[PDB]
């Protein structure tokens, strides 16, 4: 299809087109990325992904279209900690893409360890939330918590200084417009408070014509839940 | 998701998101669903369907709310013969249908010969174009063509006339509003030539939470091409 839309106002225990991976599952209505004991408190080492089942049609070679997407979400972090780790991510790649191995902790279940910052051995672009910055560990982190843009790297290209809110809802839209090339990113809490940050990427030479989108969270020696509340999507194929 | 919608202006031939059973296949840009000789010519014993590959969620139990649905196509036949055979339909069915062994010809690739009019065998909606009604093997047929609406029989639970126009296209939208539990049919040709026909249904007790949609063709003694050409898709889950 040229376009395409989906909408998960909430997340409902019974569902049948999203691909689990991980220790993904529904929990109370919303994705809860991380795996949580009994009692609902985050656990250390875990990782998980969901992806929506049906391929996004980003780009095509014969018409020479490209697609403008949006993508509509909000998540809540919360641990009984403060150095809540390691973080959320939406992204977007092939649409065999599984978790690589040793991806845990601050590879965010994205990247394998040895080639983490390799950017011709990868294929994601992803909008990460990050919480954990420690520079023995994720020595390619700037040294605050941060949203930054990842294109086949997990060294972000782009950063935007951000604040971790335990137990509150952000609220995120992420668009890219094929025109102008830009993948723009605004979060914003439920006060009003803000935070933005843009980058010029040309999908086509990262991404395949065929993908898939999804989010990924995880947590290595910290921890904290990594809810996903609501997710909407929308793509259209444009001539630019 | 509580909404999903997708478009197909056209149909290039590379698809990821389609389910092909039987003959269908996809020909300059637009789905066949009958199978045609390498010259593109129809032939006899052929039936082919296709289906979307996400699933839609037509209803939910536990919140009691019904989906708003909305589908647009058109699609064209074409056939030296004077009377071109079986038809096409638009249907809906449990996401793990598959084609029925002996549902060639008349039973349009939708029912079993043994339970084609039993009404508690089968769990279908479809909209169908009939062009072939002969009394002596098409029996459940008004002698003429027809588009109709099928609940769980190749029985029309309704049919109204109907004119088949060689290799002219048919523009179609199917809707079904939950409010007043009307599915209505609205086909109308490029000269303005306008038909429809609109029956009151509660499809939570047709069919399951989760469906499917596409579309079925056959072909048995007589045939014609069954060409889609464009379908638009839309479902929204709403409060009855
Ligand atoms: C100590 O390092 C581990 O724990 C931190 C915090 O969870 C992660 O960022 C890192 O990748 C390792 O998994
Ligand atoms: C003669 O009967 C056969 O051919 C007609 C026309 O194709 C079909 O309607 C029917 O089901 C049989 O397959
Ligand atoms: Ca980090
Ligand atoms: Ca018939
Ligand atoms: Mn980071
Ligand atoms: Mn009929």
């Amino acid at each position: 299809q040229d376009s395409l839309s989906f909408g998960f106002p909430t997340f409902p225990s019974d569902q049948k087109n999203l691909i689990f991976q991980g220790d993904a599952q529904i929990k109370n209505n919303a994705v809860q990325l991380t795996k949580t004991d009994s009692n609902g408190n985050p656990v250390a080492s875990t990782v998980g992904r969901i992806l929506f089942s049906a391929q996004v049609h980003l780009w095509e070679k014969s018409s020479s279209r490209v697609a403008n997407f949006q993508s509509q979400f909000s998540f809540s972090l919360k641990s009984p900690l403060s150095n809540g780790a390691d973080g959320i991510a939406f992204f977007i790649a092939p649409p065999d893409t599984t978790i690589p191995s040793g991806s845990g902790g601050g590879l965010l279940g994205l990247f394998a360890p040895g080639t983490a910052q390799n950017t011709s051995a990868n294929q994601v672009i992803a909008v990460e939330f990050d919480t954990f910055y420690a520079q023995d560990s994720n020595t390619w982190d700037p040294n605050y918590p941060h949203i930054g843009i990842d294109v086949n790297s997990i060294r972000s290209v782009k950063t935007v200084k951000w604040d971790r809110r335990d137990g509150q809802s952000l609220n995120v839209l992420v668009t890219f417009n094929p025109s102008t090339r830009n993948l723009d990113v605004v979060a914003t809490y439920s006060d009003g408070t803000r935070y933005e940050v843009s980058y010029e990427v040309d999908v086509r030479s990262v991404l395949p014509e065929w993908v898939r989108v999804g989010f990924s969270a995880a947590s290595g020696e910290q921890y904290q839940t990594h809810t996903l509340e609501s997710w909407s999507f929308t793509s259209t194929l444009l001539y630019t």
